[PDB]
DNA sequence: GCATCCGTGAGTCGAGGGTAATAAGCAGGGATTCGCCCGGGTGTCAACTCTTTTTTT
């Protein structure tokens, strides 16, 4: 919500599509693979 | 009633890989065919106006 044009209806669809992919809010270390070592 | 002459046959699977020779001449007129170019229908882009789903007030 602290971003310009924070889509109220799109924030729910994006969370739904993220949960459908297998990921959710948090559930991991904060920026674990933040380097280029995780690039495939 | 017999003697003489003309058609069909020849197993079946496999290998091995392409070929080869003669050789007139020129004048008339048409049909054919290749280069350039204008062009009109097909694409690829700057650029002017309604609607509305919110995101902001």
């Amino acid at each position: 919500l602290r971003t310009p044009n924070f889509g109220r209806k799109s924030l729910n669809e994006i969370k739904e599509v993220l949960a459908g992919m297998g990921l959710h809010l948090g559930m991991d270390v904060p920026n674990w693979p933040p380097e280029n070592i995780e690039d495939l």
